[PDB]
């Protein structure tokens, strides 16, 4: 048991152990080790390569819309190295790919990019 949310951070997000992204990312006492999941969307998973299409559930959600990623999906997984900065998500291929019926760049979901 850990927890400690401070209001948004910003790391080099890493998935797969692939690399991602290096944005602002906002997360907050939900159902993981240390409490506390990252705010995802199958907007910003699809970036990534999520298939929102293949978990019978997200398509069904808002385009920006908070999506779990241990509970929504199988065997995804969302862990903060709160020691290197850096968000470690992980995906199985059975729900991987681009295509959201949606799908909107870390531009337009802009969290608190320096801001």
């Amino acid at each position: 048991g850990q927890e400690l949310p401070p209001g948004t951070y910003r790391v080099d997000i890493y998935l797969n152990n692939g690399y991602m992204a290096t944005r602002d990312v906002t997360f907050n006492t939900g159902d993981s080790e240390q409490g506390i999941v990252p705010c995802l969307t199958r907007a910003q998973l699809a970036s990534m390569g999520l298939n929102t299409a293949s978990v019978a559930g997200m398509n069904l959600l808002a385009d920006d819309a908070c999506v779990p990623l241990t509970t929504m999906v199988q065997d995804a997984t969302a862990h903060l190295d709160v020691g290197q900065q850096r968000l470690n998500l992980t995906i199985p291929q059975a729900f991987m790919s681009n295509r959201a019926r949606g799908y909107i760049p870390p531009e337009l979901w802009d969290p608190g990019i320096n801001a």
